[PDB]
């Protein structure tokens, strides 16, 4: 069966990625984008001459449909998002759309209509690379998104909002929309953006759930000195805090042991030159956890170690906590019912959690939701460099395909 | 003595300090500039007025004589230099050659004309405030400056040194200039720019030695990955080895106590964005230390340290080593009378060393050389704000004109 698919792969996956090819290298969509717009087109199309009803919804949402005979207003989705960042994608996002009309054109094919409506849907921006706000698309489909935050009072560098959309034919709604109570199941395909898949040589991931995350801005105020004039005992060095800091916290990190994160990525200090002792740095932090209470534990120990710190170094401390979301489980039933799949069909599978958030974070709160992680070369991703082994996709639209089975057709 | 240096400073400095007066504040006075020029012009004028012999020696160094009557060729010098930083202050360098002419002023009128000759130096630069080149004031007075270094090496913005050499009417030489011989001794009065006199209540700083300097820019190799998908145990972090080696180094550099300090001022990660291990990461070092073995050894423990460190994290790096300067010792005998003076007059002094690098360095080596120091207000320096409290000037000029009194007017 992981033959028949690989085929169907290299006869969709490069038409699919024509449009929108970047010549400066890899992928470059962006929402309400020319390059958008074709893509959608070209691929509503495609799924309309398959035999699938099409259509957009109010804010460029695409579906496609095929009705069940007992239970027609009952439905399970299947796809991801169609937009991708500046450079380099083809995979992240719209395989897990195309992959979605694989599975359900091969369903139809072998078993003629299914019982329960099934449907597949290529969602509208994902990854604000253009303007500044994120799910746009899957945020639109329960009416969680205010027209309000995106009126014209926003833009990108240039452009706005409402012209880019009105541009491609869509009206920006004067309120929410309506939500929608008719979806019975959402499974989400996308490639984990990680090395745990291939480091300990496996094909399928079954995702427990989504990591909670905190984002942090901390400046310290010191005193800036002559590097030469000024010895080390009367000194209130920014950047020597910062180290004992980093230092400290990391290896705390290290012995809570997986899947605890924590990362240190941007460091700014003031005035930042080689002979002066520098009263000032501003830098972030970066923290993720599966349990809530970890989570929360964890980083309240190193504000009051940071705090400890400066306090006896006789430094000020500022600290801007602008990130705080809970960790989002996947329905228990449905891990259930996909984990015991995977055992029934010799498929080398692992249970793991995602280090990142997807689109099935804002759908598990609502209705039953579950992810498939194929894993990624060198966990590279957001860039030209990003690749999976044609098998390994292959292995997953098969598994896509059976999950969909079990659920509308059983 | 003291109320009388006092009134003096406050008729002459005001003076002074307006040719070269910065709108966009603080004194900006660089190396051949029209600023530079009126100065060097103005101050030469009221020393010969005083009964001074002036001149201007190749490269722009002035000078102002009192001959001595029985060892006329010996000559005990003393001065600093006159040029600044873009918006500097009022009293780093300039000071020490107005305080030199002050105190021979003094000198003169109170035990008339000296066993040996006494001369006032006002140097051309010692900022490199406006060309790539220091010390071209001191370098060329011993020969050691060497005109093909800047014969090219001319830029301000497109301004060429040897025509703004030319237009203040000086030609560089077509080889380095004929060492002098004759001078005897050397010293300069200079603010400590530091915090130490300050904090201990005390006025008069008797230096025993200059600093020496190492500078590096080191840089990390790792890897950048996705600070949620990436477990810990996969990474590669550049910011995390870089905390290793800046928080145990200066644990040790503590250890070691003063005069040793330790310094990491700049940092430059990649991509630095607070989603993304960085993969890369640049920074400085700077390190100095009175005793030569002492700076060589340590920063070489360092370099090894920082290796293991790498080697163990599976990261790359490259050390680039760019300036490594020797320390330079004072004078003992000239050190050993500035001191027994000082007790001599009841006054509140303290033996310390610099931190930094000036005119002296150069001259030490060659001549014998010493250094007072005066107090910086939070320690303030190559800034607007540097000032020092009136009484303190006072207390410097006349420690200077005490110690020209002994090497001079005494045989
Ligand atoms: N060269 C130095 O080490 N010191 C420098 N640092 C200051 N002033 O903070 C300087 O030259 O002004
Ligand atoms: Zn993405
Ligand atoms: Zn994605
Ligand atoms: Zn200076
Ligand atoms: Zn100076």
């Amino acid at each position: 069966l992981i033959t028949h698919f690989r085929q169907a792969i290299e006869e969709t996956l490069p038409w699919l990625s024509s449009f929108g090819a970047d010549p400066a290298g890899g992928m470059t969509r962006l929402l309400y984008s020319p390059e958008w717009l074709e893509t959608q087109q070209q691929f509503k199309k495609r799924m309309a001459a398959s035999g699938l009803e099409t259509r957009f919804d109010e804010v460029g949402n695409l579906y496609g449909r095929l009705n069940g005979t007992e239970y027609p207003q009952e439905v399970v989705l299947s796809g991801s998002h169609i937009d991708t960042v500046v450079n380099g994608g083809n995979l992240d996002g719209q395989f897990g759309a195309l992959a979605a009309w694989l599975a359900i054109d091969w369903l139809k094919t072998q078993y003629g209509a299914p019982l329960r409506t099934v449907e597949v849907v290529a969602m509208a921006e994902e990854e604000g690379s253009r303007f500044p706000y994120v799910f746009w698309g899957s945020k639109n489909i329960f009416g969680l998104a205010n027209p309000d935050d995106v009126r014209n009072i926003c833009d990108a560098k240039g452009n706005s909002f409402v012209d880019a959309m009105k541009a491609c034919g869509f009206t920006l709604p004067n309120a929410p929309l309506t939500p929608r109570q008719d979806i019975k199941a959402f499974v989400e395909l996308h490639i984990e953006q990680g090395c745990v898949l291939e480091s300990n040589g496996q094909s399928i991931g079954v995702v427990n759930a989504i990591v909670g995350q905190r984002r942090y801005t901390v400046t310290l105020n010191g005193e800036s000195n002559h590097a030469g004039t000024t010895p080390m005992g009367y000194r209130r060095d920014t950047v020597y805090a910062f180290s004992r800091i980093c230092h400290q916290s990391v290896e705390k990190a290290k012995r809570m042991g997986d899947p605890l994160v924590l990362t240190f990525g941007k460091v700014e200090p003031r005035p930042n030159t080689v002979n002066v002792v520098p009263g000032k740095t501003t830098f972030t932090i970066d923290c993720r956890h599966t349990d809530a209470a970890v989570l929360r534990d964890f980083t309240q120990q190193l504000e009051n170690d940071m705090r400890a710190i400066c306090d006896e170094m006789d430094i000020g401390i500022d600290i801007d906590l602008w990130m705080d979301e809970e960790p989002v489980p996947m329905n228990k039933e449905l891990v259930a019912t996909l984990t015991e799949l995977c055992e029934r069909e010799k498929l080398n599978y692992r249970v793991m959690h995602s280090g990142a958030g997807h689109d099935a974070q804002i759908f598990a709160p609502r209705v039953p939701t579950c992810m498939i992680f194929i894993p990624s070369i060198n966990g590279i991703s957001h860039n030209p460099a990003e690749r999976t082994n044609i098998t390994d996709l292959a292995e997953g639209v098969k598994t896509l395909a059976l999950m969909l089975y079990q659920l509308a057709w059983q």
